């Protein structure tokens, strides 16, 4: 008897445990979407400034005021 | 009796818990395309405002100024 018992809120537990672990895998999914699309804007941006910015310097200039 | 309780309970919480995490991650989408708005028009102001600076006080100058 304890065995059925054992079954029975066994499988009760188990569908539980898999409906919500699945859904927040998706969750988990779509938020590192997400994150690594912010990730790459802010990237982008921090680029491109630096790149307009040692554009309008020169790279000349830099080679020789670090010192 | 206690599984099919459990199973009621439970699918009446993942059902809200997939619906706000849903809203929150349209929301939190929405903040993303803000930051990413200001962080880019913040860096272009902060660019041209360098280039312009540095373009009317010539590149010449700035290499023979720090020391």
């Amino acid at each position: 008897l304890k065995a059925q018992a054992l079954a029975i809120e066994t499988e009760a537990e188990l569908q539980r445990v898999q409906k919500v672990r699945e859904l927040e895998l998706v969750y988990a999914r779509a938020q590192l979407e997400l994150e690594v699309s912010k990730a790459q804007q802010l990237a982008e941006v921090e680029v491109k400034k630096f790149k307009q910015m040692t554009e309008a310097i020169g790279p000349s200039t830099i080679r020789d005021l670090a010192v």
